[PDB]
Protein backbone atom coordinates (compact mmCIF):
# COMPACT_ATOMS: atom_id res chain seq x y z
CA UNK A 1 0.00 0.00 0.00
CA UNK A 2 1.18 3.31 -1.01
CA UNK A 3 0.40 6.71 -2.34
CA UNK A 4 -1.72 6.64 -5.51
CA UNK A 5 -2.06 9.52 -7.68
CA UNK A 6 -5.68 10.72 -8.96
CA UNK A 7 -3.65 11.38 -12.00
CA UNK A 8 -1.50 8.45 -11.71
CA UNK A 9 -2.92 6.14 -15.15
CA UNK A 10 -4.25 9.17 -16.87
CA UNK A 11 -2.99 9.86 -20.23
CA UNK A 12 -4.46 13.46 -20.14
CA UNK A 13 -6.19 16.29 -17.97
CA UNK A 14 -9.22 17.31 -18.07
CA UNK A 15 -10.03 20.88 -16.22
CA UNK A 16 -6.99 23.30 -16.07
CA UNK A 17 -8.43 23.18 -12.18
CA UNK A 18 -6.63 19.44 -12.10
CA UNK A 19 -3.31 21.06 -13.02
CA UNK A 20 -2.25 21.73 -8.98
CA UNK A 21 -2.84 18.97 -7.42
CA UNK A 22 -1.41 17.04 -10.48
CA UNK A 23 2.19 18.33 -10.38
CA UNK A 24 1.67 18.40 -6.67
CA UNK A 25 0.88 14.79 -6.09
CA UNK A 26 3.67 14.05 -8.76
CA UNK A 27 6.42 15.99 -6.55
CA UNK A 28 5.08 13.86 -3.64
CA UNK A 29 5.09 10.51 -5.49
CA UNK A 30 8.77 11.28 -6.61
CA UNK A 31 9.77 11.57 -3.07
CA UNK A 32 9.57 7.22 -2.25
CA UNK A 33 5.85 6.33 -3.80
CA UNK A 34 7.62 6.15 -7.49
CA UNK A 35 9.71 2.58 -6.44
CA UNK A 36 6.72 0.76 -5.78
CA UNK A 37 4.16 2.31 -7.63
CA UNK A 38 4.17 2.61 -11.55
CA UNK A 39 2.36 5.41 -13.80
CA UNK A 40 2.22 4.28 -17.47
CA UNK A 41 0.00 7.24 -18.21
CA UNK A 42 0.81 9.50 -21.28
CA UNK A 43 0.79 11.97 -18.27
CA UNK A 44 3.49 10.65 -15.73
CA UNK A 45 5.54 9.93 -19.29
CA UNK A 46 5.29 14.01 -20.41
CA UNK A 47 6.12 14.73 -16.82
CA UNK A 48 9.14 13.13 -15.80
CA UNK A 49 10.29 14.47 -19.66
CA UNK A 50 10.77 17.52 -17.92
CA UNK A 51 13.62 16.31 -16.57
CA UNK A 52 14.98 17.50 -20.28
CA UNK A 53 13.83 20.78 -19.96
CA UNK A 54 15.40 21.31 -16.19
CA UNK A 55 18.65 20.15 -17.75
CA UNK A 56 18.44 22.44 -20.64
CA UNK A 57 17.86 25.38 -17.79
CA UNK A 58 20.12 24.57 -14.85
CA UNK A 59 22.71 22.50 -17.06
CA UNK A 60 24.08 20.25 -14.68
CA UNK A 61 20.89 19.34 -12.07
CA UNK A 62 22.76 16.56 -10.25
CA UNK A 63 25.14 19.01 -8.66
CA UNK A 64 22.38 21.99 -8.75
CA UNK A 65 20.39 19.86 -6.05
CA UNK A 66 23.04 19.13 -3.64
CA UNK A 67 23.96 22.35 -3.77
CA UNK A 68 21.17 24.44 -3.14
CA UNK A 69 19.25 24.97 0.27
CA UNK A 70 16.37 22.82 0.50
CA UNK A 71 15.92 23.25 3.84
CA UNK A 72 15.23 27.12 3.30
CA UNK A 73 12.35 27.19 0.72
CA UNK A 74 12.65 31.16 -0.05
CA UNK A 75 16.21 30.93 -0.49
CA UNK A 76 15.94 28.34 -3.07
CA UNK A 77 13.39 30.21 -4.79
CA UNK A 78 15.88 33.14 -5.32
CA UNK A 79 18.61 30.83 -6.60
CA UNK A 80 16.11 29.74 -9.05
CA UNK A 81 15.15 33.22 -9.74
CA UNK A 82 18.57 33.47 -10.72
CA UNK A 83 17.76 31.30 -13.81
CA UNK A 84 14.42 32.50 -14.40
CA UNK A 85 14.17 36.00 -13.16
CA UNK A 86 11.04 37.24 -14.82
CA UNK A 87 7.54 36.97 -13.49
CA UNK A 88 6.44 36.33 -16.96
CA UNK A 89 8.00 32.39 -17.64
CA UNK A 90 7.87 30.64 -20.37
CA UNK A 91 6.22 26.82 -21.35
CA UNK A 92 10.33 25.59 -21.29
CA UNK A 93 11.33 27.59 -18.01
CA UNK A 94 7.56 26.56 -15.78
CA UNK A 95 8.89 22.37 -16.85
CA UNK A 96 12.29 23.47 -16.17
CA UNK A 97 10.93 23.94 -13.05
CA UNK A 98 8.44 21.17 -11.98
CA UNK A 99 11.25 18.97 -13.73
CA UNK A 100 14.13 20.24 -10.98
CA UNK A 101 11.95 19.82 -7.99
CA UNK A 102 11.17 16.13 -9.25
CA UNK A 103 14.64 16.03 -9.14
CA UNK A 104 15.03 17.09 -6.22
CA UNK A 105 12.48 15.45 -4.40
CA UNK A 106 13.45 12.01 -5.36
CA UNK A 107 17.27 12.69 -4.64
CA UNK A 108 16.25 13.83 -0.99
CA UNK A 109 13.70 10.93 -0.77
CA UNK A 110 14.33 8.29 1.27
CA UNK A 111 14.03 4.36 0.03
CA UNK A 112 9.62 3.73 1.91
CA UNK A 113 9.22 7.37 3.46
CA UNK A 114 9.69 11.36 2.70
CA UNK A 115 12.22 13.85 4.33
CA UNK A 116 11.95 17.06 4.79
CA UNK A 117 14.24 18.44 1.88
CA UNK A 118 11.98 16.02 -0.03
CA UNK A 119 9.06 18.10 1.09
CA UNK A 120 10.52 21.02 0.71
CA UNK A 121 11.14 20.37 -2.88
CA UNK A 122 7.50 20.73 -3.42
CA UNK A 123 6.99 23.57 -1.36
CA UNK A 124 9.25 25.45 -3.67
CA UNK A 125 7.67 24.49 -6.75
CA UNK A 126 4.39 26.33 -5.39
CA UNK A 127 6.50 29.39 -4.34
CA UNK A 128 7.64 29.27 -7.54
CA UNK A 129 4.42 28.88 -9.91
CA UNK A 130 0.92 31.63 -9.99
CA UNK A 131 -1.88 30.67 -12.05
CA UNK A 132 -0.68 32.19 -14.98
CA UNK A 133 2.05 29.61 -14.97
CA UNK A 134 -0.46 26.52 -14.34
CA UNK A 135 -2.82 27.66 -17.56
CA UNK A 136 0.64 27.50 -19.77
CA UNK A 137 2.03 23.87 -18.27
CA UNK A 138 -1.32 22.54 -18.84
CA UNK A 139 -1.04 22.43 -22.65
CA UNK A 140 1.97 20.15 -22.34
CA UNK A 141 -0.70 18.12 -19.82
CA UNK A 142 -3.83 18.15 -22.80
CA UNK B 1 10.58 3.57 8.38
CA UNK B 2 8.20 6.22 8.71
CA UNK B 3 8.20 10.11 8.17
CA UNK B 4 10.12 11.69 11.32
CA UNK B 5 9.17 15.56 11.88
CA UNK B 6 12.43 17.36 12.50
CA UNK B 7 10.57 18.80 15.79
CA UNK B 8 9.33 15.59 16.69
CA UNK B 9 11.11 15.74 20.10
CA UNK B 10 11.53 19.31 20.38
CA UNK B 11 9.59 20.79 23.64
CA UNK B 12 9.91 24.16 21.61
CA UNK B 13 11.12 26.26 18.47
CA UNK B 14 14.02 28.68 18.30
CA UNK B 15 13.78 30.69 15.32
CA UNK B 16 10.36 32.04 14.00
CA UNK B 17 11.90 30.51 10.49
CA UNK B 18 11.21 26.97 12.09
CA UNK B 19 7.25 27.96 11.91
CA UNK B 20 6.23 26.91 8.78
CA UNK B 21 8.40 24.43 8.47
CA UNK B 22 6.83 22.64 11.56
CA UNK B 23 3.25 23.02 11.30
CA UNK B 24 3.67 21.82 7.76
CA UNK B 25 5.24 18.49 8.84
CA UNK B 26 2.87 18.17 11.43
CA UNK B 27 -0.13 17.92 9.69
CA UNK B 28 1.70 15.93 7.25
CA UNK B 29 2.46 13.49 10.48
CA UNK B 30 -0.91 13.44 11.22
CA UNK B 31 -1.93 11.80 7.88
CA UNK B 32 -0.72 8.61 8.97
CA UNK B 33 2.55 8.48 10.66
CA UNK B 34 1.43 9.38 13.59
CA UNK B 35 0.66 5.94 14.44
CA UNK B 36 4.41 4.77 13.83
CA UNK B 37 6.16 7.68 14.99
CA UNK B 38 5.45 8.89 18.47
CA UNK B 39 6.00 12.82 19.68
CA UNK B 40 6.40 13.69 22.97
CA UNK B 41 7.81 16.81 22.79
CA UNK B 42 6.14 19.51 24.50
CA UNK B 43 5.98 20.67 21.23
CA UNK B 44 3.69 18.61 19.99
CA UNK B 45 1.31 18.34 22.85
CA UNK B 46 0.71 21.98 22.38
CA UNK B 47 -0.17 21.25 18.88
CA UNK B 48 -2.70 18.79 19.34
CA UNK B 49 -4.08 20.62 22.25
CA UNK B 50 -5.31 22.87 18.92
CA UNK B 51 -7.81 20.94 18.69
CA UNK B 52 -9.74 22.04 21.50
CA UNK B 53 -9.23 25.56 19.93
CA UNK B 54 -10.79 23.90 16.43
CA UNK B 55 -13.84 22.87 18.22
CA UNK B 56 -14.16 26.24 20.01
CA UNK B 57 -14.48 28.16 16.66
CA UNK B 58 -15.91 25.31 14.15
CA UNK B 59 -18.20 24.21 17.11
CA UNK B 60 -18.37 20.25 15.72
CA UNK B 61 -15.28 19.46 13.91
CA UNK B 62 -15.81 16.05 13.08
CA UNK B 63 -19.78 16.50 10.95
CA UNK B 64 -17.34 19.46 9.44
CA UNK B 65 -14.61 17.84 7.98
CA UNK B 66 -17.30 15.26 6.47
CA UNK B 67 -18.84 17.96 4.51
CA UNK B 68 -16.24 20.31 3.02
CA UNK B 69 -15.01 19.72 -0.22
CA UNK B 70 -11.12 18.61 0.53
CA UNK B 71 -10.84 17.72 -2.89
CA UNK B 72 -11.34 21.65 -3.68
CA UNK B 73 -8.39 23.59 -1.55
CA UNK B 74 -9.71 27.10 -2.46
CA UNK B 75 -13.59 26.33 -1.94
CA UNK B 76 -12.56 24.83 1.87
CA UNK B 77 -10.47 28.82 2.15
CA UNK B 78 -13.81 29.87 1.54
CA UNK B 79 -15.59 27.79 4.11
CA UNK B 80 -13.31 28.54 6.64
CA UNK B 81 -13.20 32.56 5.84
CA UNK B 82 -17.21 31.82 7.31
CA UNK B 83 -15.65 31.38 10.77
CA UNK B 84 -12.75 33.24 10.14
CA UNK B 85 -13.48 35.93 7.43
CA UNK B 86 -10.94 39.01 8.60
CA UNK B 87 -7.22 38.96 7.20
CA UNK B 88 -6.03 39.69 10.45
CA UNK B 89 -6.51 36.94 12.69
CA UNK B 90 -6.71 36.20 15.98
CA UNK B 91 -3.82 33.70 18.23
CA UNK B 92 -7.13 31.60 18.99
CA UNK B 93 -8.58 31.39 15.26
CA UNK B 94 -5.06 30.81 13.80
CA UNK B 95 -4.49 27.69 16.44
CA UNK B 96 -8.27 26.55 15.50
CA UNK B 97 -6.96 26.52 11.28
CA UNK B 98 -4.12 24.66 12.27
CA UNK B 99 -6.77 22.19 14.66
CA UNK B 100 -9.16 21.74 12.24
CA UNK B 101 -6.44 20.61 9.10
CA UNK B 102 -4.94 18.19 11.76
CA UNK B 103 -7.95 16.63 12.48
CA UNK B 104 -9.20 16.88 8.64
CA UNK B 105 -5.58 14.84 7.72
CA UNK B 106 -5.76 12.42 10.53
CA UNK B 107 -9.86 11.73 9.32
CA UNK B 108 -8.70 11.39 5.66
CA UNK B 109 -5.65 9.29 6.06
CA UNK B 110 -4.78 5.95 4.87
CA UNK B 111 -3.46 3.28 8.19
CA UNK B 112 0.32 3.41 6.04
CA UNK B 113 -0.32 5.81 2.60
CA UNK B 114 -1.82 9.07 2.90
CA UNK B 115 -4.60 10.34 0.99
CA UNK B 116 -5.55 12.91 -2.04
CA UNK B 117 -7.94 14.48 1.10
CA UNK B 118 -5.29 14.31 3.54
CA UNK B 119 -2.69 16.28 1.79
CA UNK B 120 -5.09 18.74 0.57
CA UNK B 121 -5.80 19.85 4.40
CA UNK B 122 -2.02 20.61 4.19
CA UNK B 123 -2.39 22.53 1.30
CA UNK B 124 -5.57 24.16 2.63
CA UNK B 125 -4.14 25.41 5.80
CA UNK B 126 -1.33 27.17 3.67
CA UNK B 127 -4.00 29.11 2.05
CA UNK B 128 -5.37 30.50 4.87
CA UNK B 129 -2.05 31.42 6.70
CA UNK B 130 0.19 34.43 6.05
CA UNK B 131 3.42 35.25 7.21
CA UNK B 132 1.89 37.46 9.82
CA UNK B 133 -0.10 35.13 10.99
CA UNK B 134 3.24 32.55 11.73
CA UNK B 135 4.82 34.90 14.05
CA UNK B 136 1.61 35.04 16.00
CA UNK B 137 1.15 31.15 16.28
CA UNK B 138 4.95 31.37 17.19
CA UNK B 139 3.88 32.76 20.66
CA UNK B 140 2.37 28.91 21.31
CA UNK B 141 5.13 27.46 20.24
CA UNK B 142 7.57 29.49 22.26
Amino acid sequence: HVFSPQHCGCDRLTSIDDVRQCLTEYIYWSSYAYRNRQCAGQLYSTLLSFRDDAELVFIDIRELVKNMPWDDVKDCAEIIRCYIPDEQKTIREISAIIGLCAYAATYWGGEDHPTSNSLNALFVMLEMLNYVDYNIIFRRMN
